[PDB]
């Protein structure tokens, strides 16, 4: 069980608190979401516009489309505001928002709505006749919301319904343990399940961790981060507006560091989030020409923080990287706070609801400087910001618990002041780049090309890049005598074509046979070690 109020939602108990101060004259017009396309567009919203505006994207949703509390709502959406918007509306209108990358390709899709029986979706340009493709094959999905500057024929225009909006919504009472999201997360094999959050484990746990970016309500922050990860909603969304700071958000369209890089320069961002590589990418412009003085909090997570990266950022910047740990089940799990000593090739410590330890195979508490697995208390009372369990699959939530711990698949060392250290994915998992990649996706990808009879897709150290997808493949027969260079931007581009590109296999190397066990079943593990040395 848990120690929880009866009732949470993020919009009325926080946002609107910071809406009616300055309704009320407490406090100024203070800037909530700044946006920025980089082609000399920007928008921007203070706290009462910011309330209005999504009160009229909850009408929207449930006055104009009749969606009911409960029901589940794809949003695919690049980075705009109206992201922010829709999933503001979702959350004052009791409807379970699931986001998903633009990057997604039609079977992606499918499989989404399909297995979560959306009854609707926000898209845009992007995505849309990727969605079009499929949607007929969808027999739950009734509405269909695109955000676009054009029309178009089956897609409610939902920019044209937000300004024709009322500015007034009631916000539903939604409980503490209300389904209010759900991600879909990669697995050690199969394809992704259903992780839902409720109410009080993504706004509640954010609202008590408020501020544990170094941010405050003054500020401005620029989380960046792909809308499809649960890091957008409590870094980009949560966080800043717990505090009643600013969150600053950029089109991005091209992943440019160039473009991140003129950006810190030119606009007043005092903390920033992103995962290690960008400050990777950063470190090889010049920034001596490009300078940012206002530039404070650096923060960082969703990969393993290397020392050299640190110490680097360190060099040019005179600024501290701090690392911070989770996964999309447990959200904010450890970090480096403002005020910590940081320890190279350390993580941080536990997260204040939270319970962390290494544990061993039958689930007892390990001591320092042993390893074994990173999990955290649930027994008996679940801390608030754990999430529900996999939909429609407790035995895959139970699979994950040992003892009375929550097993992250992770591997770690606890130092004598209570630092972890990551070792490593002990499953098949992968991570690239701040995705989260399951294997058999990968797989299932290249064995739809007829040069691949067989193949098992590993992680694998990139000296520039970190953790990045490797691929063995088998060759039908019928290719061995191929150039190997253009086969593999061949075999590159067929993943590219048929799933989201993220998870495409950066590297390829053909083998004759593949190690398997003496059932059949592939050996990844082996394959894994030889490849990290
Ligand atoms: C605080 C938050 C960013 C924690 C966190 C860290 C990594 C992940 C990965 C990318 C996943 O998708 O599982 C999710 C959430």
């Amino acid at each position: 069980h848990q120690e929880v109020p009866a009732k949470f939602n993020f919009a009325s108990d926080v946002l609107d608190h910071w809406a009616d101060m300055e309704k009320a004259g407490k406090r100024p017009p203070s800037p909530a979401l700044w946006w920025v396309n980089g082609k000399g567009k920007e928008l921007m919203w203070n706290f009462r516009e910011l309330s209005e505006n999504s009160q009229q994207a909850a009408n929207v949703l449930s006055g104009a489309c009749g969606l009911q509390r409960g029901d589940r709502v794809a949003v695919v959406l690049p980075r705009v505001p109206e992201w922010w918007l829709v999933i503001l509306g979702c959350i004052r209108a009791g409807l379970i928002f699931m986001p998903g990358t633009i990057q997604m390709k039609s079977t992606d899709i499918l499989y989404r709505l399909q297995m979560s029986k959306a009854k609707a979706i926000v898209a845009g340009d992007e995505v849309i006749q990727e969605v079009d493709t499929v949607a007929s094959e969808c027999p739950s999905l009734r509405i269909k919301l695109l955000v676009s500057e054009k029309s178009c024929d089956g897609w409610l225009n939902f920019k044209k319904l937000l300004n024709e909006a009322s500015t007034t919504h009631h916000c539903v009472e939604t409980g503490s343990q209300e389904a209010s999201a759900i991600y879909f997360t990669s697995g050690t094999s199969g394809l992704p399940k259903m992780a839902e959050h409720s109410y009080s484990s993504l706004g509640l746990k954010a609202k008590m961790d408020a501020g544990w970016t170094g941010l405050q309500a003054s500020d401005i922050m620029w989380t960046i981060s792909d809308t499809g990860w649960i890091l957008n909603i409590l870094c980009s969304l949560m966080e800043p507006w717990a505090l009643g700071a600013c969150t600053f958000v950029h089109l991005l369209p091209k992943f440019d560091p160039l473009v991140i890089l003129k950006t810190l320069s030119s606009y007043p961002i005092k903390s920033m989030m992103g995962a290690p590589i960008v400050y990777r990418m950063l470190l090889q412009q010049d920034l001596s020409s490009y300078k940012f003085p206002h530039l404070q909090n650096c923060v960082t997570v969703g990969e393993s923080l290397l020392p050299e990266t640190l110490e680097n950022w360190r060099a040019q910047t005179g600024l501290d990287i701090r690392e911070s740990y989770g996964q999309t089940e447990t959200g904010l799990t450890c970090m480096v706070s403002k005020t910590m000593k940081i320890k190279p090739g350390y993580m941080g410590t536990a997260a204040s609801c939270y319970d962390v330890q290494i544990i061993d195979d039958k689930g007892n508490v390990l001591p320092p400087g042993t390893e074994g697995d990173i999990g955290i208390r649930v027994k008996p009372i679940r801390p608030i910001g754990i999430f529900s369990g996999y939909v429609d699959n407790p035995d895959k939530t139970a699979a994950n618990i040992r003892g009375d711990f929550w097993l992250l698949g992770d591997r770690g060392i606890k130092d004598e002041d209570g630092y972890f250290q990551f070792m490593g994915r002990a499953d098949d998992i992968i991570n690239s780049s701040g995705y989260r990649i399951g294997p058999s996706e990968v797989e299932n990808a290249l064995m739809e090309h007829p040069a691949v009879v067989e193949t098992a897709v590993i992680s694998s150290p990139d000296p520039v890049r970190g953790e990045v997808v490797k691929a063995f493949v088998v060759l039908a027969s019928q290719f061995l005598s191929h150039d190997p260079e253009q086969l593999t931007k061949e075999l590159q581009q067929h993943v590219k074509s048929v799933t989201a590109p993220y998870k495409y296999p950066r590297k390829i190397e053909f083998v004759l046979n593949l190690p398997k066990t003496v059932t059949g079943k592939i050996q990844r593990a082996k394959l894994r070690d030889k490849e990290w040395k």
